[PDB]
């Protein structure tokens, strides 16, 4: 009786579909490539799918309307969506909407309407269905499921972070409170750090004149819907982490301490600082046997501040080499899961120091992995901070001063006390599992919604 | 107050041989300010007491320099207030690519202490032999400053008034740890600190519940309570000041009258300064006018040379330049003008000129000029002003309030202002003005005297 629903998939012939497996429920997502839209129609069952956990899903994808799902994919969740939650607008100069914004809002409202349209007719002939929507491009769908089935739980859980509501009124007027309307008559609010909600909790307050907020309630009441906020953190999946090194970097990084960025080729992601931070701690002869590598996974390219990233991280990389000797830092940039955790393993220092980041899973599953004691730099703008903050050296992400220091200090440690630190690290991040962040969502709405139905 | 000597200190005069001048004319109290130069360092030995001050308004005031060392002013100016602190709390930053704060900030906090350790002292060797002090400490280069003087005069009241916004909590929390924190620990111990607007108010609450984990803060009573201190908060806004306002009629700048002569006059007004916002001021009139429809209109954006030495601002400048130069490309020759000085009676007559007036700013801590150009404009002009102007909190419902990001918004905004009849602007602009009006100089030193002495009451 349990229905969910998120954007991306990508499917080749994802914590969202390790819930499906854990729920054993069909998924549904959106067709984005010719393949997923032949697939989709000559499978009307859905198309089944093992994951490396071993689970195996049903997967029911969306044939959108082709240049509907062009511009809100590239343009309205990956660019300005992410943008306007991901703090990558500096006011004075970006952003400034004009009449695409408008259309973009527009594809929006119908890409909407696809979701509640599958979401309601698979659901139709449910007595009691329970709603997963799963993500910040869906925060239009609980209104729609709302209007139609009054009295079904309804979770949003956005995977993103909220932002401050000076920033969140960036957006276009119709935008900025028609987002907000789409959200609240969820039953509950889902986002993975305490910060996330305050901030959701102000923009509500600040943009909508009607609703009443209670700060320490975490609620948010307006025009009928009591909406619950609530952080569940989420860490890592053990199923999926349950590999070898790309290759040149084991012989490489033979004879040196190995500091190790690594994430997506997203802004967000801060490895062009992370760099210039490392050249700081290094500027000669500050660290002699270390060699950086800067793991990059390739996703969304067709937003240009994910393509001009790029070139800037391997720029300040270029630079580096420049300052501190050939072969000092490298760039490997393949989507390789497998490479990715033989990287976490050979850390002697891992670096997630973020922008912002909504959680950031990569700081639970790499000390979980790593068999060096690698100490870890975290960005305290990282959801992940508010639960292992205290175990990581919690950094300014801007600050490149406190970072080289930072990066000094990891190296300067002894296996000692590396060791003691990792365990205490290893201990935090252990039981905030893909199976408990599941059932602390059906928890949670299960709680609120005898509240918001009343 | 009474038996009280009040003393008033901001950084800023900008003597050659201002809000804080006239409320040093309104109070007749000294005003302790910065010396930027050689000129004002030799002035200020000359006249220990300080140098008299005739302002325009009329008022004459008794200024008091305070020698800086020249490097450590230098750099405090170029690079820490005019440029790194101006970005924190007038949000210019976009976090994916600036700042990246090296060891320049870590020296330039030092320097800053310096720069607050220079104003404590001079204020307090200047009320050394008074008995009973009040210090009134003047915008946001001064913010250290509450802290040492609580440390040496405990029951002094002391008012902090920061002039510029304060920004959300996790925008503050970009600047460096000890920055971030080191100035919340400065400002604290006043017993009163004053912004513009309440968002303002609310921002800083916000700031310090985040950062100070010993503070307890309420939204509602708007108090912080931390370490001792019980610190009010207070919003007191300010429009304009009526001594600047009356007089002769004013002359516009060299050729604007002949120009502006058959056409309707959409006038942006503002420093060389990012926050003002001219370049989207002029995109959106572009989107409103194209193509055909505004035909009459022609734009003037007036700007007020500035810090032109701080990249943010001469990048700025040339952004502008950019879009005029394209939006003449495209409209036609000579429609929109750029002119800039610092006279002063060039300002008020092209807002009296005007027949649309934009204030758009992507942020402003008050922005006093939608108050002043309403007050003397003869057109019943329309006003378009940012959502994001302290201003906004008093005028707002009296203007067009729009999203100074969004073009179209903007855009619709001009083309209905002048779409608008005589009669509607008639009856918009008296309402507009009955609610600037109020608002004077001289009511916020009021409003300054009064919540100091009543959250000093509260001891
Ligand atoms: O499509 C947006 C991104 O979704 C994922 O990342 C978000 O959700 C993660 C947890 O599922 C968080 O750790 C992260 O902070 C969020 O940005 C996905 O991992 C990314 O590849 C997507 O860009
Ligand atoms: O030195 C910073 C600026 O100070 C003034 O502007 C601020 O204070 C004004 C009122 O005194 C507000 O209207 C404005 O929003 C603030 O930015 C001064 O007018 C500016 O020239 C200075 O740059
Ligand atoms: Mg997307
Ligand atoms: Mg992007
Ligand atoms: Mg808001
Ligand atoms: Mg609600
Ligand atoms: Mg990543
Ligand atoms: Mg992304
Ligand atoms: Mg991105
Ligand atoms: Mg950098
Ligand atoms: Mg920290
Ligand atoms: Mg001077
Ligand atoms: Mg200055
Ligand atoms: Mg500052
Ligand atoms: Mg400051
Ligand atoms: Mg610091
Ligand atoms: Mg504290
Ligand atoms: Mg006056
Ligand atoms: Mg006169
Ligand atoms: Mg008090």
């Amino acid at each position: 009786e349990i229905f969910l629903a998120s954007k991306r998939a990508a499917i080749t012939y994802n914590v969202v579909a390790e819930q499906a497996g854990v729920l054993n429920i069909s998924w549904i997502a959106s067709a984005d490539s010719e393949d997923d839209r032949r697939a989709s129609a000559l499978n009307p069952d859905g198309v089944t799918m093992e994951l490396h956990s071993g689970r195996e899903i049903l997967v029911r994808l969306i044939r959108h309307d082709p240049a509907v799902f062009r511009n809100v994919q590239n343009f309205m969740t990956a660019n300005l969506m992410w943008a306007a939650n991901n703090y990558g607008w500096d006011r004075w100069t970006q952003p400034s909407f004009g009449s695409d914004a408008r259309e973009g809002w527009a594809d929006f409202g119908r890409f909407t309407r696809d979701f509640a349209d599958a979401i309601l007719k698979s659901s139709a002939q449910s007595a009691d269905p329970v709603y997963l929507v799963h993500d910040y491009q869906l925060v239009g769908v609980p209104a729609l499921l709302r209007e139609q089935r009054p009295d079904a739980p309804i979770l949003l859980f956005v995977h993103i972070p909220w932002p401050s509501a000076d920033y969140w009124r960036i957006l276009p007027k119709e935008i900025r409170t028609g987002i907000l309307h789409g959200m609240l008559p969820a039953t509950t609010i889902g986002f993975f750090a305490d910060r996330w909600c305050r901030n959701f909790l102000e923009s509500v307050a600040d943009l909508l004149p009607d609703a009443r907020i209670d700060r320490e309630a975490m609620t948010v009441e307006w025009r009928g819907h009591r909406t619950r906020l609530r952080t569940m953190p989420l860490g890592y999946s053990p199923l999926t982490l349950d590999p070898q090194l790309p290759e040149g970097i084991e012989e490489w990084a033979d004879g040196h301490r190995l500091v190790v960025h690594s994430g997506r080729t997203d802004p967000i992601k801060n490895a062009e600082r992370a760099v210039r931070a490392f050249v700081l701690a290094a500027r000669g002869g500050g660290l002699e046997k270390t060699r950086m590598l800067v793991r990059m996974n390739p996703n969304r390219l067709y937003v240009p501040a994910n393509a001009d990233y790029v070139h800037r991280v391997e720029t300040a990389v270029a630079e580096a080499n420049a300052e501190l000797g050939s072969d000092t830092v490298r760039i490997d940039n393949d989507n390789d899961v497998n490479h990715t955790i033989a990287c976490f393993r050979r850390a002697d220092l891992l670096i997630f120091n973020s922008t912002v980041d909504g959680q950031n899973l990569s700081t639970f599953e790499a000390p979980l992995v790593n068999e060096r004691d690698a100490d870890v730099i975290l960005s305290e703008t990282c959801g992940a901070a508010e639960v292992l903050g205290e175990y990581c050296r919690s950094v300014n992400p801007f600050d490149l001063v406190e970072q080289a220091e930072a990066i000094s200090a990891a190296l300067a440690a002894g296996p000692r006390q590396r060791a003691e630190a990792a365990a205490r690290r290893r201990d935090a991040a252990r039981p905030w599992t893909l199976e408990a962040w599941v059932q602390a969502q059906l928890d949670g709405l299960a709680a609120d919604h005898a509240a918001r139905t009343a």
